[PDB]
């Protein structure tokens, strides 16, 4: 149908937002603490501590293969990223730290993505 087309335009089009807000979030992490998975080889108990880990990476795949309807969506997986990374890690770390200030940074991005993903419908 047309109107089949026209929703994949729109979802589409929110692919390519969601791109630019992916590579702006993905900025405020120049150390890439975030760009991967946490290694199972490295960290083997990292399963009984994170239920649902998250990355750049992972968001990316999620990503090409247009897998988020919304920007909640979007920002869920982005929230899984840090909140993650402030239980797994304590306080005093350079990972913990770098979480604070990503989630700070990012909120900037995060606030116009939205009045952009509304404006433009």
């Amino acid at each position: 149908s047309m109107e089949q087309v026209a929703m994949e335009l729109r979802l589409t089009e929110l692919t390519r937002l969601l791109r630019s807000v992916l590579d702006q979030l993905q900025d405020k992490d120049p150390a890439r603490i975030f760009a991967q998975p946490v290694s199972l080889k490295e960290v083997p108990d990292y399963l009984d501590h994170i239920k649902h880990p998250m990355d750049f990476a992972t968001m990316r795949k999620r990503l090409e293969a247009q897998g988020y309807k919304n920007l909640h969506e979007f920002e869920e997986d982005f929230d899984l990223i840090i909140d993650n990374c402030m239980k797994y890690n304590a306080r005093d770390t350079v990972f913990y730290r770098a979480a604070v200030r990503l989630r700070d940074q990012g909120g900037v991005v995060l606030r116009q993505a939205r009045r952009e993903v509304d404006s433009i419908g």
